[PDB]
């Protein structure tokens, strides 16, 4: 109906916010983009589903996100995949494993002061009936 699509619209609104405030934010400037298969030859064979915030961004605008719960699958693929490709305790691996953490913690913390729990469940409940 009209108003289920003004809920999944109001939805994207909600989250192209947060993924816009997570990547203007100078320390996720690595997650912003995919991984240049020139500079980083492995990352396509050891990351099997590469994830990034200009990804999400695309996704939302094709209408794959029908949950809040589906969107925080995807900002803790980015954090998981940094997790898993960068695990040495070299100093470059220690930061963006750190950031990658900021990045989830981040998105967490905006999503439980601003998300109202009424419209998640409302968005969970109308894609159990999809
Ligand atoms: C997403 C992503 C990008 C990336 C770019 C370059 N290098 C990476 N990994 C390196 C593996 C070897 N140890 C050093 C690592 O680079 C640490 C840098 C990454 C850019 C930000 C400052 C620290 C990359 N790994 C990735 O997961």
């Amino acid at each position: 109906s009209m108003q289920e699509e003004d809920t999944f619209r109001e939805l994207r609104i909600f989250l192209r916010n947060v993924t816009h405030r997570l990547a203007i934010d100078k320390r996720f400037r690595v997650f912003t983009k995919p991984v240049d298969p020139d500079e980083v030859p492995d990352y396509v064979t050891v990351i099997k589903q590469p994830m990034d915030l200009s990804s999400v961004i695309s996704k939302i605008d094709l209408h794959k996100y029908l949950t809040v719960k589906d969107y925080l699958r995807d900002i803790d693929l980015i954090c998981s995949n940094a997790l898993e490709y960068n695990p040495d305790r070299d100093p470059g691996d220690r930061l963006i494993r750190h950031r990658a953490c900021a990045l989830r913690d981040t998105a967490y913390a905006i999503i439980k002061e601003e998300l109202d729990e009424d419209f998640e469940q409302l968005c969970e409940e109308i894609q159990e009936s999809r």
